[PDB]
């Protein structure tokens, strides 16, 4: 059934996946040594194209795959437009490893047909706590520790075949030549998310949105209204009404982040992060990077009302092509990136991120179920899609957790 999933260092099976008790390696790691410099085969009238994602041309060049060629609704309604900023930022990362971008080229036009991206990170990815008990309760401790310490490891992402070379098995030759440029830097493990179902996830969250602007959101069929809202005299303006937000934020000392507020940011959210099965270890310097404020990108505010900061949300960006509509062209979608609170409870906290969302001209805010985001969903008016994204290890076994207790944050 999986003609290139079953040759990989996954489990393969709920059932496999229910034996694994302890955080590890699926098949102990070979050395560099032990990994070809030749690049993996490829067809010869293709070609293997490492961008560079700090240059506006060939940040431009994978834009287009993507705008073009990239994730779509199940019934083809949208497609992800992530910018080229947004490209620049997520790949580029502090030690960002430019090998690990990797394209496929058709030599006779120079077409792009293929991309996926690695940026390194650093995962807490040991055994999780409710494993870890069970082991203490027979003696298995050491066992279950072995791999406690954070690890620096890969995080794939933006994984695309052009649309005329799906089904041709170029993804399959484009992950094993991922694979082969980590191994070639002594890294074994990666993480990755996808909405699809594959050989095995070790965690899963439903999809939630929250409606920002109703009336769009209808009129491009993101949203319909619902059966509830036909019993009124104008079901529209009832369900603008139930979406409605204030026009500023309501915390006090609610501001942009600063590069000083970087230290005590990065303290509260390890703090806080520490309390989740699998979750980033950050640097400054990682702080820094995925957190100060980016126009159009990433958007991070802070609660300093007393000259200390308590508080932090932010959220990122990703239009989407709406396909086909005379009235709007974009879906401007924000996300729920990382957050922390120790001043305020957190439903308060992310009212603000929906109010400031709103205010910049969001139509919708979307997060999945993790991290403490099922604690205001139904205060804030969130619901549930009908989707999943589930996270997975490459050459890690480990332990099926709830997504409340996964802390990774994909973009
Ligand atoms: C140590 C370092 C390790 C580094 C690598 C770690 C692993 C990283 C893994 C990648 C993480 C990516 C994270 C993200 O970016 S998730 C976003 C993925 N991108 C899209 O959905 C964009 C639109 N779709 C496409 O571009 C194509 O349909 C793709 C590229 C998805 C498949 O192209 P195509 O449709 O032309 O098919 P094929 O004939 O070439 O290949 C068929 C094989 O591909 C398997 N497939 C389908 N979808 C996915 C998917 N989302 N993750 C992994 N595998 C997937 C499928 O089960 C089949 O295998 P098997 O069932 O026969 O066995
Ligand atoms: C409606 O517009 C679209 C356009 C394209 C695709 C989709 C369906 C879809 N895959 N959603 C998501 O992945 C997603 C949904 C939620 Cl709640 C939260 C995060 C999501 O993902 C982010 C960005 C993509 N990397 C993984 C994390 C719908
Ligand atoms: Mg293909």
């Amino acid at each position: 059934a999986h003609a290139f999933w079953s040759t990989q260092p996954v489990p393969q099976t709920e059932d496999e996946t229910e034996k694994i008790v302890f955080a590890g390696p699926m098949d102990e790691p070979k050395t560099v040594a032990d990994i070809p410099e030749e690049p993996y085969p490829i067809a010869s009238t293709f070609e293997w194209w490492t961008p560079n994602m700090e240059a506006a041309d060939d940040i431009h060049a994978i834009y287009e795959l993507l705008r073009d060629n990239y994730v779509e609704d199940d019934d083809s309604m949208f497609r992800f437009n992530y910018s080229e900023e947004f490209l620049q930022w997520a790949l580029c990362p502090p030690n960002y490893i430019p090998d690990w971008h990797v394209a496929v080229r058709r030599k006779a036009d120079k077409k792009l047909l293929a991309f996926i991206a690695g940026v390194p990170v650093t995962l807490r990815m040991g055994t999780p706590k409710y494993m870890k008990v069970k082991a203490q309760e027979k003696g298995e401790g050491e066992e279950a520790a072995k791999y406690d310490e954070p690890r620096h490891i890969c995080e794939i992402n933006f994984l695309c075949v052009h649309k005329q070379l799906r089904e041709k098995r170029l993804a399959p030759i484009l992950i094993k030549e991922a694979t082969r440029r980590v191994n070639r830097t002594n890294v074994w493990q990666a993480v990755y998310t996808a909405g699809v179902l594959l050989p095995t996830p070790y965690a899963s969250g439903q999809y939630f949105h929250r409606s920002l602007n109703p009336e769009k959101l209808v009129e491009i069929r993101f949203s319909g209204i619902p059966a509830q809202y036909q019993k009124f005299q104008n079901p529209m303006a009832m369900l603008k009404r139930n979406y409605q937000l204030p026009s500023a934020p309501k915390n006090s000392g609610l501001r942009e982040m600063k590069p000083s507020d970087v230290p005590q940011v990065r303290r509260i959210l390890m703090n806080y992060l520490d309390s989740f099965d699998v979750g980033p270890v950050f640097s400054d310097a990682e702080i820094s990077h995925y957190l100060l404020p980016r126009d159009g990108v990433v958007f991070t505010y802070v609660v300093e009302n007393d000259k200390k900061v308590t508080d932090f949300f932010s959220f990122y960006r990703i239009p989407s092509t709406v396909i086909g509509n005379s009235n709007y062209n974009l879906l401007n979608a924000a996300y729920v990136h990382y957050y922390a609170a120790t001043s305020i409870p957190l439903h308060q906290l992310i009212l603000d991120l929906l109010i400031v969302a709103h205010s910049r001209g969001f139509d919708v805010c979307n997060m999945v179920e993790i991290l403490d985001n099922r604690s205001f969903v139904e205060q804030l008016k969130f619901g549930a899609g009908d989707g999943h994204l589930r996270y997975y290890f490459y050459n890690w076994a480990y332990p099926k957790i709830k997504p409340s207790q996964v802390a990774l944050v994909m973009l």
